[PDB]
């Protein structure tokens, strides 16, 4: 029964993360919440319709709600966010960091889990205020999980970036493989409806990076991509 232990955000994560649910998994998300709730959350949906109010510290709720509602396995979580421009500190994030104690709780899953994500969601904003955090990012690193990242379908921040880019940015923080949407989104779309994330092979190998490239594109999948996160821990050697 694999362990994975997600950390991402922005509603690309109640997306996998409710993903995750319908398969046989103990899943863990770190967060820093009302959807990562209503996606693990077991409740009829006659009840998470009414969910969504809101109106109802941070980890004792939770770790309270959680279990109030239904939620077979563990939604973990002040600290405030600074951001090392491209200088001063509508730019270009070149680096961001949380000031702080990562809670016993998730360093212990982190360590136990067999793969852990990250992702989908912002570079800075979500994924990285989460690992910038020392006690965490070093729990990402010592551990016997495959880490996995589900780059971003689209681009101050990343502005031009590729696959690459993004693990980049990332490792620099402080990778095992990428799941690359090679789906094209399209002009009139766009236009109906700022880039989309390029691809380079090289750079992301280059990096010590595996490269699993599909059709992650849906208007991510979810489904598609609970799919080889669900291949990825199935056959690695830390799961078996």
């Amino acid at each position: 029964r694999p362990k994975i232990v997600v950390i991402g955000g922005g509603t690309g994560l109640p997306v996998v993360l409710n993903g995750l649910r319908k398969q046989a998994v103990d899943i863990t998300a770190v967060v820093t919440i009302r959807n990562v709730m209503v996606a693990l959350s077991s409740w009829p949906d006659l009840y998470k319709d009414i969910f969504q109010g809101n109106l109802i510290g941070v980890f004792d709720a939770v770790q309270e709600l959680s279990n109030m509602m239904q939620v077979d396995g563990h939604v973990y979580p002040a600290l405030t966010l600074h951001g090392k421009f491209s200088d001063g500190t509508h730019k270009s994030l070149e680096r961001v960091w949380v000031t702080p104690q990562a809670v016993q709780p998730v360093i212990d899953a982190i360590m136990a889990a067999d793969q852990i994500v990250l992702g989908p969601g912002s570079l800075f904003t979500s994924i990285l205020p989460n690992l910038t955090i020392g006690n965490i990012g070093r729990a990402v690193c010592e551990s016997d999980a495959e880490v996995v990242y589900i780059c971003n379908i689209m681009t101050g921040e990343t502005d031009n970036f590729s696959d690459a880019d993004h693990v980049r940015v990332l490792n620099r923080h402080l990778i095992n493989t990428v799941l690359v949407n090679t789906e094209k989104v399209p002009e009139d779309y766009m236009d109906f409806h700022s880039k989309q994330v390029s691809h380079d092979f090289r750079g992301l190998r280059e990096q010590n990076c595996r490269v699993i490239s599909s059709n992650f594109l849906k208007l991510h999948d979810g489904d598609q991509v609970v799919a080889e996160l669900m291949n990825l821990v199935g056959h690695s050697d830390v799961f078996r």
